[PDB]
This record gives structure tokens, sequence and C-alpha cells, in this order.
């Protein structure tokens, strides 16, 4: 029988390997000692255990020590381990395998990465083999991102139900206790800023250049994977009231989609924005010329998925409210605050709108979500002044 011990030992070990990083004042030195830990791990490996974020069976067989990271100096610091696993058909039915004797982390592509850990493992011929990722949070309440990914995973499943191609990335949460767990990072994604810092380029051309011309089905494959991605985020964004996005916190696939991370303010979460804020998410001049511009044909289907998206969310409202209430009670969380919280949320579905004023909403969240557009200050005099422009 599979024994639960050996995995709950697994997960601790990870958990105290924090308490002794929180000992040491930089992030540097938290690295050294974070090699130092994970090497004593895999005198222990392979075993019969798992990381649960994996989705698929399989054991643990080494923690390329060298290769992980701790990603900031504060007392409670996260830290980014690769794991190193063999897949399997029926864990149950499988036998441990056999022991063989043996900044830049971020930025590099993981193709990369995956490459090298493999070339150096012991295990890296094998055809099973597959590179994890976690990172470990000792001193996070991840409560609030494992709501966020329920969320995020019934939005997905009412969007595939109602046949609109919105697109989002929901990433794996782990809560271990109270205020520490787990997450499974995006990988073969970069953020907005990284981006842009090593392209020097706007993100159209960067399509441009990364994707084909204008006339490519890459370039246009690309541009719709931004849209869709784009319109489910907008959607996220507003439903959730997902603040603090920025160009850290946004990340871009080898694809063309964007995705969202780092959920920290949602819903009633403090502090509430004093902007007449719709929404925390916004459309830039950058990511509208991605999109062909105002008068883009593109820009005319991300403001159709948005409608579409929304229709089919309010037409499953309950799915969605109740993972929410079903945390609220269990829990006692920051983004809650009192019954306002729940009646705010099922607000944000606007039940009572026809869908013809449901478009007519569409098109003033989309013109909202652009007013930090200069051009906006430049061209919105009417409503300041007496004048009529
Ligand atoms: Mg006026």
């Amino acid at each position: 029988p599979v024994r639960l011990a050996p995995e709950r030992e697994f997960i601790k070990s990870l958990m105290a390997i924090g308490k002794r990083l929180a000992t040491l004042p930089t992030k540097e030195q938290k690295t050294q000692r974070l090699i130092s830990e994970l090497s004593l791990l895999n005198h222990k490996l392979p075993a019969r255990v798992w990381l649960p974020t994996a989705g698929f069976d399989h054991h643990v067989v080494r923690v390329p020590h060298t290769q992980a990271v701790v990603l900031n100096s504060k007392d409670k610091a996260p830290y980014l381990i690769y794991v190193e696993v063999l897949e399997c058909e029926n864990f149950d039915t499988t036998s441990v395998p056999a022991r063989i004797p043996e900044a830049v982390a971020l930025k590099e592509p993981w193709q990369e990465k995956v490459r090298r850990i493999r070339e150096g493992s012991p295990y890296g011929h094998l055809p099973n083999w597959r590179l994890l990722s976690v990172i470990v949070k000792c001193g996070d309440d991840l409560r609030q991102e494992l709501l966020a990914f329920q969320v995020l995973k019934q939005l997905q499943s009412i969007w595939e139900q109602e046949r609109v191609p919105l697109w989002i990335k929901p990433y794996k949460i782990l809560v271990i206790s109270a205020d520490s767990g787990m997450i499974e990072p995006v990988v073969n994604a970069v953020s907005i800023h990284q981006v842009k810092k090593q392209s020097q380029l706007s993100l159209l051309d960067y399509f441009l250049q990364e994707h084909g011309s204008y006339t490519t089905e890459a370039f246009l494959s690309a541009q719709r994977n931004f849209v869709q991605s784009c319109a489910g985020y907008c959607l996220v964004c507003y439903l959730l009231q997902v603040k603090d996005r920025h160009n850290g916190n946004i990340l871009l696939d080898a694809e063309g989609h964007i995705i969202h991370i780092d959920f920290g303010f949602i819903l009633s979460s403090s502090p509430r924005n004093l902007g007449f804020e719709t929404s925390a998410f916004k459309l830039t001049t950058e990511f509208v010329d991605v999109m062909g511009g105002l008068d883009g044909d593109m820009f005319n289907y991300y403001k159709m998925l948005m409608l579409q998206g929304l229709i089919a969310a309010r037409k499953h409202m309950d799915k969605v409210v109740q993972i929410v209430e079903i945390m609220q009670q269990g829990s006692q969380l920051p983004c809650f605050h009192g019954s306002s919280t729940i009646r705010n949320l099922k607000e944000r579905f606007h039940m009572s709108m026809t869908e013809e004023q449901l478009q007519l909403l569409v098109e003033q969240m989309v013109d909202g979500s652009m007013r930090s557009i200069t051009t906006k200050l430049y061209d919105g005099f009417q409503y300041l002044t007496n004048g009529i422009m």
C-alpha cells in the first residue's frame, strides 16, 4: 500500500529548509544554504514520494541542488526548486525507481534549463524523466491564491462549456499551514518588464520580430493568443477585483499569451483604490497596438470576447459564487470583509441586465481600462469643462 508518512516527511523537509534559510540575512547566503540543504535531500531519493502539483503519477528521483534559487532577502524568503521525477502509468502498481549513482534562473529560457539539467542528471536519459518546479513559501498565506486558482479553473470550465475561446493559465497552489504553502510557477513565460528590457522593443515590434511580419500565420496566431488571454484576464481581474497590476506580474509566453500572476489583493483586499477604477486591468497603448489599434479588427474581437465571456460567466454565476462562499466560511482571510464581499461579487455579474445593456457596459469598461493612455488626458476635457471638446 501507498504510505503517507514518507510523503508527509518529504513535504515537511521542504518546509524545514525555510526555517534554516531564515537564520541568514542575504539572498546570497540563503541561496548557499539552500544548495547544501537540497544536497542532503538527495540522500533519501529516489523514494515513494511525489510532488502533488505534478498532476500525473510519478516518483521523485532527484533535486538538482545547484539549480535552486532563493527569491529575495526576506525573513521568510520564497525559494524556487527544480525536481526531477519519473512518470509512471499507475502509482500503486509501480515500484520505486532504482537509484543511479552521480537573475539568470528566472530569465533563462525553460527549454535551456531543461536541457542543462537533463544533461547533468543520472536520470536524464530515461524517457519518463520530467522536470517540475515549485516555489516554497514558508511564511505566506496562500489561501487567497488557492481561492483564485479554484475560481480560475471554474471560469475555464464555464468558457469551455459555452464555447467562448478565452484563454487563461491557472497555476497550482498547495496550502500547507495557514501561513505557508507551495506554488507551481508558470514556466516558458517571461514578465513583460523583462521582455521589454532585454529586447528594447515595443510589444508590437517584439511580436513582429519573434513571431513574424503582418502577413504571416505566426503573427496572426500570436495576436489571436494575445487577444484571447487579454480578454480572459480582463474578466478575471474584474470579477475577482485583482489589484496591483504591473509589468512584473504579467508574463508573456512563447505563443503570445499573457499570464497574470500574484493575486495578493483580490475582492475586498486593502487598500481599496481611491481612483474610481472598475478594475486594475489596464489596456495600455502598447497592448492596444499589439491588437491593431483602437479601430482594429483584433481589438473588436477582444471586445466581443469580453462580452461573450461575461455572458457565459453570468449564465454559470452560482458555480463561481459557491467556491468563494465555501472558502469564506472555512477560513477568515483579508480579502473578505463581512457579507458585502459576496454581494459585491454577485453584482459584478450584472444579472439584471439584458445582453444589449451588457454590451454597452463592456464598451464602458473597455473605455475605462484605457483611461491612463496619454490621449485620454488630451481628449476628454469635455467631461471636465463646459467646452464640447
Ligand atoms: Mg463639456
